[PDB]
């Protein structure tokens, strides 16, 4: 029905740190034709499951510092590619890329491997989505390890959450340049930038699944869907902060990287505040946007407060 096209296997052979092994699904209902890639790592039948989820402009390769440490610790941790990133398939057209397209697909990879004792871990997109899930299905969510993410509301109902947007101009409205305006998009250096504690190698692995601009169309629409939120979305998210606000009984972690332009404090601290029960957040000084590549450390002190809480 979405015309969709599919990144050759070979743009994977040189990856650095992905000793993960593929897994997909193809039949998710609604996404007809299309194949989707997830990592399932540690014991498949451990009671706790770390929902690992990515945001603009990566893949599961993020969160390869922080699988291990989860998967050691005796969890099962599933971390999938949305459609247009990573191994999974990308629709050509950037019309077919929606809030509730990339949610519901959410809810079907969810339903699906029927998942229970989650443990949501996001980040940026990850979390703009991946916040609107729980009250989709409450018995199956547990716990949440939150950075720099917050809630695609409207400007009245949360300002802070509407402002990075416009200022700083060398915050959200240079990310959205950098991504929406090259003819020759090149997400090594887009990478390098955003990140600059990454090697040559590692920037490479989010250009890897990317050979030219037709594979790039959700690489695309994405920050255009910051800056342009439809009604679903709004009311959508809307509705989660209610659910965070009042309903959530979870137990929570959150870290915050101050580096950060696009959402460090002046988006935490009000998130902080809507989640019921989130403690004082574990602020990491050197970290950008990109939280998880001082993963290590978020993932081992996040289970530490796990634990000295239960």
């Amino acid at each position: 029905m979405i015309n969709a096209i599919r990144t050759p296997d070979q743009r994977f052979s040189n990856l650095d740190q992905y000793p993960f092994s593929p897994n997909y699904l193809d039949d998710l209902p609604g996404y007809p034709g299309l194949r989707a890639h997830y990592l399932d790592e540690g014991n498949s039948d451990a009671e706790d499951v770390f929902l690992c989820l990515h945001g603009e402009p990566t893949w599961s390769y993020l969160y390869r510092k922080m699988i291990p440490v989860f998967a050691e610790s005796g969890a099962r941790v599933i971390a999938p590619d949305f459609f247009g990133f990573g191994k999974s398939d990308k629709p050509v057209d950037e019309e077919d890329y929606t809030f509730e397209f990339h949610r519901n697909f959410l809810l079907a990879l969810i339903e699906r491997l029927d998942l229970r004792n989650i443990t949501l871990v996001v980040q940026d997109w990850g979390g703009f989505l991946g916040l609107t899930l729980p009250m989709a299905d409450p018995s199956r969510f547990k716990r949440l390890i939150i950075m720099n993410a917050c809630l695609m509301t409207d400007p009245v109902t949360q300002p802070a959450f509407s402002a990075f947007v416009t200022q700083p101009a060398d915050g959200f409205t240079a990310w959205k340049y950098d991504l929406v305006t090259p003819s020759d998009l090149r997400l090594d250096q887009f990478m390098k930038r955003w990140a600059p504690t990454l090697t040559e190698a590692e920037a490479s692995a989010y250009a890897a699944p990317f050979p030219d601009t037709s594979y790039q169309a959700g690489v695309r629409k994405f920050p255009k869907m910051v800056a342009q939120r439809d009604q679903a979305c709004i009311d959508i998210s809307t509705e989660a902060i209610s659910f965070w606000q009042n309903d959530w009984n979870g137990q929570t972690f959150m870290a915050i990287g101050m580096k950060d332009k696009l959402l460090g404090p002046d988006v935490m601290y009000p998130m902080k505040a809507l989640i019921n029960g989130c403690p004082e957040p574990l602020e990491i000084a050197d970290a950008g946007h990109f939280v998880q590549e001082f993963g290590e450390q978020v993932a081992r002190e996040a289970l530490k407060h796990f634990a000295e809480t239960e």
